């Protein structure tokens, strides 16, 4: 039943390291949905957690790591199966760990929030290949660069079909 959502910002197929903890650029007409996301558990890899520097507040943070935990404010898991088990009866879990975390969750995922950013350089990891027949682009919205948008981008919600 659980919504399992990959959230990522992309430069072509390269994952962008976003300054914001949540890697999205939400269009103005979806800003309302940010309020809905605030209680959802987040799952991320260790390197992503270290880049943020602290947990996202007001929600369960689950960090996947093969090393001892370094922050009692988050829940430490050794596998994606353990991470999902910790998420309990949450209606939606958001997965944002690096390319490897995305690849490991892809088969269980059933939603993606993808921010396709133009004129930005990606990082050193690639978003996993996913099968086009398996995923539907249910929502998409482009915005050009302007005085309030440093980069043009397209925000897309995919759902499994
Ligand atoms: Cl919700
Ligand atoms: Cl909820
Ligand atoms: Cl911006």
């Amino acid at each position: 039943a659980m919504i399992i959502s990959l959230i990522a910002a992309l430069a072509a197929d390269r994952v962008i390291g976003m300054e914001n903890a949540m890697p999205w650029h939400l269009p103005a007409d979806l800003a309302w949905f940010k309020r809905n996301t605030l209680n959802k558990p987040v799952i991320m890899g260790r390197k992503t957690f270290e880049s943020i520097g602290r947990p996202l507040p007001g929600r369960l943070n689950i960090v996947i790591s093969s090393q001892p935990g370094t922050d009692e404010r988050v829940t430490w898991a050794a596998s994606i199966e353990e991470a999902l088990a910790f998420a309990g009866n949450a209606e939606e879990v958001m997965v944002m760990g690096g390319g490897r975390v995305y690849k490991q969750f892809l088969d269980r995922a059933n939603r993606m929030y993808l921010t396709h950013i133009d004129a930005e350089v990606g990082g050193d990891t690639h978003f996993p290949d996913y099968e086009p027949d398996e995923w539907e682009s249910v929502f998409s919205e482009f915005h050009d660069a302007d005085e309030a948008n440093s980069h043009s981008y397209c925000f897309e919600i995919l759902e499994r079909r």
